[PDB]
């Protein structure tokens, strides 16, 4: 208990006990930007939940901060560039969480293609009048088998989706800021430029982090490039021009849209709500599963301790930080 | 244009044209037993769907019948014992259909576990009040990852399902009327007796043909063995004692049940309709997909023509027939 760690959320008791074995902890549940500004200087590291934002204004007071462990799969609540400039290591949680998200995504894909979510409503309404009504009445349904799937973002989650899709007989295409050749041949995924992928893919999956460079990466023009195709989003609503997506749906241009995320959450009303056949919509819970929720805490604690032990964690988001402040400089344990 | 073929279901024009190249065709849509036995004498072969029952009554007048091609995955609608006795070859369809059903099955599994179908309804009903509402509203969700999945039936569909589940991180157990040593090491699936599988599995999947022996394979007593577990059915409703399954669901014992088939189809009313969270129900359309169905028609036509050309189709269902009437004896093409 020598490094001073601030836990900014309600973590599982067990994960906390593990952390306390190595550091002194201060529990400051979901602090406002002002409250965190006045206490952040006390910590060598912090464990934060998505709801807490680590802005450049917060970092200005992080005099001894060495590591920020995001207890989530995403890290858009962190000003990455500013953290990097200050030599602050930022980590995120993969493990069972990444697996759970990737599993959920494939479920979104199969529902968007095969319409199971729609059929479930259908039968419960008593509409199953006959074999003919279904096998003739149901609009054309395409299978995932034999389709070309293009994935944008090949991080922990993107790779997990790719591995799950192979046995479904799809052809994989992908794009990522940092290209992964060591993954390409393994999963038989052909690297391509964004637009080339949008044009050549039958199905497009969004597994990108939300940054200034990915905001509306799927703009109105690109939505047009997706006429007759399927779009699946598990990153953030802002990865797409949601108004443009919706319009494409209502006009019958975009064949289908499945998403677990929206530009403005929570969503209580939406034009896409009436399009039950063309869309699959979930209330942002792709990472919600018992096993995953139990693992996140341990992983977040492990990621933070690794850095303070002078070890580079595999889930380090801003690897460039290594050049700014060599890991030896932040080793406390 | 030598053999005469009776097409007893609605087939796509392309498949029919293919068939007309080699045989004179007569279309008799979904005939009753009395209607069919009255005309069955004119055909060298017939193409049929699950709704047409080929019985001893019908086969009595089947003087020139040499092959029965089922335009489907299942063949429980055919009396194999009588067909075999009369030296009639019975075939089913494999290929893209099997792939489409396996894909569908995984969709049912992910929905049954992760509740996407329920959440889709939930959000469209405008109940997404907040993040807390969701994450607290339902955390008992379990991921497919790390689970023990027991598959009953390891034929084309069973294998296709198993191959798909591997990357999801499951442990596979299975039972089959005919053990498959090669699949066991290939897919690392552990062979088990039926009751042992039901006891050790977290999730049980039914991909067995319905026969007198597999009738109610999941009976009342076995349902009790599933307390706290998940059951998925994509074969035929009669594979389970549906009433017993329904009770186990209402009594909160069986954790979840998803099925694309029921003992009495079509189903316009059912006790399970109110159990939106605990079940996933689809109107028997697991094999319904464009690419797959176009393949089914050509496959059914080709399985029939192969027999008449004196070739043993790999999809031959009743192999015993070879001892009654060798393939050379039915060669007409």
């Amino acid at each position: 208990m020598r490094p001073k760690v601030g836990v900014l959320l309600k973590m599982k008791r067990e994960a906390l006990e593990e952390l306390k074995k190595y550091a002194d902890v201060e529990i400051i549940l979901y602090p406002s930007g002002e409250e965190l500004k006045g206490v952040i200087g006390r910590f060598d590291g912090i464990i934060v939940s998505p709801t807490t934002k680590i802005t450049r204004e917060v970092l200005e007071n992080a005099e001894r901060l060495k590591v920020i462990s995001c207890h989530s799969a995403g890290y858009d609540n962190i000003d990455l560039e500013e953290a990097t400039k200050r030599g602050i290591y930022v980590t995120k949680v993969s493990g069972l969480l990444s697996e759970a998200v990737a599993e959920f995504t494939v479920g979104l894909i199969i529902n968007l293609m095969r319409k199971i979510h729609y059929a479930d409503k259908f039968i419960r309404r008593g509409e199953w009048e006959s074999h003919a009504k279904i096998w003739t009445g149901f609009k054309r349904i395409e299978s995932l088998y034999g389709k070309k799937v293009g994935i944008l973002g090949m991080g922990a989650i993107g790779k997990a989706i790719a591995r799950r899709l192979i046995p479904f007989g799809v052809k994989l295409y992908y794009w990522s800021r940092h290209r992964k050749v060591n993954v390409e041949k393994e999963l038989k995924a052909r690297y391509m430029d964004i637009d080339e992928l949008l044009e050549k893919s039958d199905i497009v999956i969004l597994a990108l982090p939300l940054t200034r460079d990915t905001y509306h990466i799927i703009n109105e023009e690109r939505v047009k490039k997706l006429e007759g195709k399927y779009l699946v989003n598990i990153g953030r609503g802002a990865l797409v021009d949601e108004k443009a997506v919706t319009e494409a749906i209502k006009q019958g241009k975009l064949k289908g849209y499945a998403t677990d995320v929206f530009e403005k959450e929570p969503v209580r009303e939406h034009e896409l709500f009436k399009y039950e056949w063309e869309t699959v919509l979930t209330p942002h819970y792709a990472g919600l599963a018992l096993e995953a929720q139990e693992d996140v805490g341990f992983r977040a604690v492990e990621n933070l301790l690794k850095v303070l032990r002078g070890e580079v964690p595999e889930d380090l988001v801003n690897k460039e930080v290594l050049e700014v402040r060599p890991i030896e400089n932040v080793k406390m344990l």
